[PDB]
């Protein structure tokens, strides 16, 4: 019936009747209630409608006090007695005002009007309330922060604020700092999207939870910045004016206010220049309680450039939650997502979202993306309700097309002729569709209502819970008890009965095809893929199974080298399982012929394990001497030219932590590099010129070698046999220190492979070459016949250079020949292959 | 007189200077020895001067203009170099970091301001300790302030701890509230007559037991709070 | 390490030279490590001037960074490592470094590192050969630690490091002449690996056992695979 | 909601806040789930600013005010670097450039509009050719606009 | 370096720094100003030592500043 403000006043009014031991509550006591005390925040008294109207609040009070004296003081039994007929009238009139004003609860303001109308301080020294024009204007004007900030503690008080999870200490840490007499402003330090404002929301909750030290408990909490910093300016000082405004308004009336700044980096001070941030230290003792925020990276440069910030704000660190912590956050929000979207959610989808969101985001925060992955995927399911109009419209649309045919053909003369009277069949189809549509429609209506009611009950529960939580933290044991006294248990029972109405059926595990539910990783992987691209990673498979399926493709795609593939596969599986010591990245030595495809094996591994052949990072080890720096990992030492540290490899590794790195002809590397290699073969914390390590774990490092190529050339089996592969390893043992060999996951030996299968490569490349022409398909009559199969494998493919010369033969004997005849307009479409023993193309049109 | 004083209200060329000259005129006339001060004077002058106060002011190096400014090490060096005027118009005062003993004296001087703000008590050895710890462990923040950070932070730790004491009470009150609410549920029932919900009598033994603890825990709590407040208020009154 | 010993070490960068963040590896990181320890790997391979640079850390801890700034080394412990005296340590005079032997060791370091630096070291510590008499504790203790963490723990190996298992380690693992690091090598190459051959096939519900075969090698555990 | 909304429908200091917290307030309630949009799109960096929240956040929070925003790639980065609160309020959507096939399909759908515009016959192969040419001679210009401009310009030409 | 216009309007005149003895002469000329300023006497020898010593002391002050600084400072010190 009454607002918290009106209740405060009436509690006080009734209290005053008993404090002064009066025979009845009178308009005077309510006026006195309004004059609770001369508090700076005293809206009905110091900031009131009379003081800002016509008469001095101090004198008004004295009259009221005289009236409290004039109303007789009696014994406790005659004391207080009643609210009085006088106020039964005033308060009912206040209720009438509420209806006039469209407000559901009685405002203390409405009481002021009803009250004032009855009263009249007709002293010659009038204090009678200024009349209605001044009173009303000032009332309408009731309540810088309103234009530049959000009152987070009041939001929290009203509910409708996500519970903060996994930040309990960070919240307490800022509160502790705020309690400080000086330099009491904490600053949250960490990447954007890590929940740094979740902490602030959490503080808002602590304030309304009364967990906050009294000195801070009586304070408000606001979210600020941007509106008064980056939003816009025409002149010098436009932001600084707003700063001063807020910096000083905060010192008047409103007890104490804690502020929050979204980003310190935007403040800094523009070469100081009496601008932005420079105005904040000015009030670092001057109340101005504030929680700041910035990033670890910028923080260091902010402090180094500023010199004062670190003594104004405290360095409070905030970090991303682990996947499990993220899931806990998501679980707290799981039922919120369900009611927010009108869907159901599997717990395993939260697990998947957190795991997956982390894995695919080297450039984005986990809690941010996990929350979106879930809000998007469950929004997706909410959208899926389209199933109702999708099925009904596909059919109803046809029905309507049929109805159009019907009215179209009925309104004719040929309508009587069978020419159009066959239309009756259309009517049969109209009816047939209507017969399908009605049970579909009713199915959908039921399905909709099932979820709907479930959702509504959950929303009711949450609001009863919000009421209970407020009742409990504010010590309203009556409200809390009633909510716990079956109100909440009963809505829970209703929810359970609604689950009975969900009626999971054996044929439909929830009687609602509109609500597909957020189904584990199917819904989540789909969502992530829709948002980021579609990797193998989308699959609900173990690391070993994803790998194994890909290993089988790898074995099929690479010609021969199966032994090599298996050696790699074994080591990778060991590593994927976590059994290999995690400190060590997998690494291999690919030993074979130049031109053997060793590079491609590694690229395919990248193509599979990291789902992208082009993520391959490569090192020329032959063009290498004692100065090995930028072209590698180390860079030159900073303090020496060559700032692009590890410009070639480190950069790719640090921006592609999940990849493959090659050492091309590593046996030619300078000996000092080889000792670096030992470092590189284990303990992934590989050094660099800046002092930052690599932390190579998920990057496979593959060294390659032609050291034993001559033994491979022996052709001792299509898969290399004993006495041959043992000699390439012999050469490895002679060249490489055992120390290197003792770190490498495996020495991998490749085989020589004849044209019996290399021809497959040739064909694959030819297919790629024609298919990759994005703008056309003037396909060859690819009359390679045996002559091109061998020409390409004889004057092309080389035992020393593999496909490199195939590509060149094709470019010159096919594409360049083709280009010319295209320009001659001798091709309208397609073209004829005509190998003439070297190679050429015949012109398909007759030189047309 | 700086920062907000200067540019928060300066939009057009001439607004800063108007505000500033307005003040210079006022301070140079009638009102006894007005002395002004500036904190980080590095803010003044600007990258090419263009008179950010520093070109107007020198006249008054003869014509009064008493101002106490402040700066540090190298920013000082760079502005002195770029300036060459203010440089000559004031006395360089090196301000050395106080000794640890002086720092403790400072901490002692401020002890009641910490105790009053926070509503806590501290040990004298705490003051000694903060000065010494700061000397030993915070070589990037000079003593007075570093030691005070330890004091203020420590006091805040305690103030929070004080305010966290209701948690002991709440562990008992939460059980109590779960109990009185559950009793309402057990009692206002039909199964209330059944022995099924008669367990509420045990729940009542427990709410009573919790109240038996909470009463003296709360009397204690309130008195302890009073001990803090009466000392706080007494010290406040004394200083006043 | 050469005269260049900049960001990656102590010299950092100075005005006039490439790079601003400076002294990165040691003095910058140390600036943000209020107490610490350091390790100097194969310190005898260091440039001799750098060996004397370390005197700034060795005592009166005012490292002079490229910017003229310092870290005030104080509440730290620094360990430098070398094998110059290995020729005397390897004298095998018991399992504890002996008189004279240790002096020859000090000779070797004083004839390499400037003695003006070495004499300022809190202590020069000579490691003893350990050999089987205590190496047999390294094995097994280290393995337990690996298994104590494992990953999911459920499938960890209950140790069966029989004397035969330890014999393999003694014969190949305990390379008292070259370092006993092969023990770690063998745990992974023989144990984690050969168990992996079955774990990777998902043949194990929980727990695990390793049996041994001589030509050191391991047996297949016929409970799985 | 634009142009007039931004400036042209007013002329005094303070009129922005008055028409803004006026039309938006009207929009915010009763008359359907109103979704608004901007045609000058980047314009939120000026039409929002101090009111970047007020333009939507509390109007959404108090009811159903929703908007469809837009920005170029550079402007997106700018609204994010400038404010970034928009990445809590809004959902970034990439918009594709059509293929020649798709472009032609678009042109074909609008072909009669173009024929009507100038009273000129248009060959189907001219939509194909214009799209192919636009990509080939102006690859850095929006394909469907360029293809169309080529056509509307040439249509206008022959009409003259 | 930027203008050139005013250069055709004005005559550039370098102003020399006075020697220590010349500086003393200024101190002597201003001596009565200083005695009046603070109501104190100052020794002629003080003016002399100030000028000489000031040179030794202040590399960042011209002789007339460094000397007048010591004199006005000393007079101020005495005024206390
Ligand atoms: N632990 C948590 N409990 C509740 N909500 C959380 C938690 N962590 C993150 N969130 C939510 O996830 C998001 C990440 O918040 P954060 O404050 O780091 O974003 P931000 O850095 O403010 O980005 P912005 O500047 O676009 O507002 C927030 O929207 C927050 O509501
Ligand atoms: N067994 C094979 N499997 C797959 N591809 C092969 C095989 N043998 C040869 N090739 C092809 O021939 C080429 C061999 O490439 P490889 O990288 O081994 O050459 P290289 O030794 O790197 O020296 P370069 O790049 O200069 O020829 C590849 O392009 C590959 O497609």
């Amino acid at each position: 019936q009454f607002t918290e403000r009106a209740l405060t006043i009436l509690t006080l009014a009734q209290k005053l009747a008993s404090d002064h031991q009066h025979p009845q509550l009178q308009p005077i006591h309510i006026l006195a209630a309004f004059i609770e005390t001369p508090e700076d925040g005293s809206v009905p008294y110091l900031q009131n409608l009379i003081e800002k109207g016509r008469y001095d609040y101090d004198l008004f009070k004295k009259v009221v006090n005289r009236n409290l004296v004039r109303i007789p003081q009696q014994q406790p039994a005659p004391a207080e007695i009643t609210p009085s007929y006088a106020l039964g009238k005033v308060l009912q009139d206040a209720a009438k005002i509420q209806k006039q004003q469209k407000d559901s609860f009685i405002a203390q303001d409405h009481i002021l009007f009803a009250l004032f109308n009855d009263s009249s301080i007709q002293q010659i020294f009038k204090e009678a309330q200024v009349d209605i024009e001044a009173i009303k204007q000032q009332a309408l004007e009731l309540r810088y922060l309103s234009k530049y900030a959000i009152d987070m503690t009041e939001q929290a008080r009203q509910g409708k604020l996500d519970p903060v999870i996994g930040r309990e200490e960070e919240i307490r840490s800022t509160i502790r700092v705020l309690a400080r007499r000086i330099k009491s402003n904490p600053c949250l330090i960490g990447e954007p999207g890590i929940g740094k404002t979740a902490i602030i929301e959490g503080v808002a909750q602590r304030i309304i939870d009364d967990d906050v030290p009294t000195i801070l408990q009586g304070a408000k909490l606001f979210s600020l910045d941007l509106a008064a910093l980056t939003a816009g300016a025409k002149y010098k000082g436009d932001f600084e004016e707003r700063f001063k405004g807020v910096l000083k308004e905060i010192e008047e009336s409103k007890t104490l206010i804690v502020l929050f700044i979204d980003e310190i980096h935007m403040l800094m001070g523009n070469g100081k220049d009496d601008a932005a941030n420079i105005l904040k230290p000015a009030l670092s003792r001057g109340q101005l309680k504030v929680i700041g925020a910035t990033t670890n990276n910028e923080y260091r440069s902010i402090v180094e450039k500023d010199g004062a910030f670190e003594r104004r704000f405290q360095k409070i660190e905030v970090a991303e939650p682990s996947v499990r912590q993220t899931v806990a956050i998501l679980r707290g929000l799981q039922p919120k997502y369900e009611i927010h979207h009108g869907v159901r959610i599997l717990d395993s989808a939260l697990v998947t979202a957190a795991q997956l969101a982390k894995r695919y985001l080297p450039y984005r925060r986990l809690p941010d993306s996990a929350l979106d992955l879930v809000d998007i995927s469950c929004a997706g399911v909410a959208v899926a309700r389209d199933s109702k109009p999708e099925e009904l419209d596909s059919k109803e649309r046809q029905l309507q097309l049929i109805q159009v045919e019907i009215k179209a053909l009925e309104r004719d003369e040929d309508a009587d002729s069978t020419t159009k009277d066959r239309l009756k069949l259309a009517r049969q189809k109209e009816a047939s569709l209507q017969e399908e549509l009605e049970p579909l429609r009713q199915r959908y209506n039921e399905e909709k209502h099932g979820h709907e009611e479930l959702t509504q009950a959950k929303k009711k529960l949450d609001e009863l819970e919000n009421k209970a939580l407020d009742a409990e933290r504010r010590y309203d044991t009556a409200t809390a008890a009633d909510l716990r006294y079956f109100a909440i248990p009963d809505i829970k029972k209703q929810i359970e009965k609604l689950e009975d109405q969900v009626a999971e059926e054996e044929r439909r595990a929830g009687a609602n095809s509109m609500i597909q539910n957020v189904v584990d990783s199917d819904t989540i992987s789909e969502t992530a893929a829709r948002l980021t691209g579609i990797p193998v990673k989308k699959l609900s498979e173990s690391e070993n199974e994803k790998l194994i399926h890909m290993e089988r493709d790898l074995s099929s795609e690479v010609v021969g080298q199966m032994d090599a593939i298996k050696a790699v596969s074994n080591a990778v599986r060991l590593s994927r399982s976590g059994l290999a010591n995690p400190r060590q990245p997998a690494s291999f030595l690919f030993l074979g012929l130049s031109g053997s495809g060793k590079t491609e094996l590694a690229k395919k591994v990248a193509g599979f394990l990291f789902n992208d052949e082009d993520m391959m990072i490569r090192v020329d080890c032959s063009e290498l001497s004692e100065k090995y720096a930028v072209s590698k990992l180390l860079g030159t030492t900073a303090g020496y030219v060559g700032y692009d540290e590890g410009g070639f490899l480190t950069n790719q590794l640090q921006y592609k932590p999940y990849s493959v790195l090659l050492f091309d002809e590593v046996e030619k590397a300078h000996p000092d590099v080889l000792t670096v290699m030992l470092q590189m073969l284990d303990d992934g914390r590989i050094t660099s010129g800046q002092g930052k390590t690599i932390d190579c774990s998920n990057c496979i490092v593959i060294m390659t070698s032609n050291l034993g190529a001559e033994f491979i050339n022996s052709q001792q089996g299509s898969k290399i046999q004993e006495s041959t592969k043992n000699l390439v390893m012999g050469a490895v043992r002679q060249h490489f220190r055992p120390e290197f060999l003792n770190r490498i996951s495996s020495i991998v030996i490749f085989n020589k492979l004849s044209r019996k299968a290399i021809h497959k490569i040739v064909d694959i490349r030819l297919k790629e070459i024609e298919e990759r022409f994005e703008q056309n398909d003037k396909h060859y009559k690819l009359n390679l016949t045996q002559e091109a199969k061998d020409f390409l494998a004889k004057y092309g493919y080389s035992d020393d250079m593999g496909a490199r010369p195939l590509n060149r033969l094709i470019q010159n004997e096919i594409l360049n020949k083709l280009a010319l005849r295209i320009l001659k307009n001798e091709i309208k479409d397609k073209e004829t292959v005509n190998v003439v023993l070297e190679e050429c193309l015949e012109v398909l049109p007759n030189h047309e």
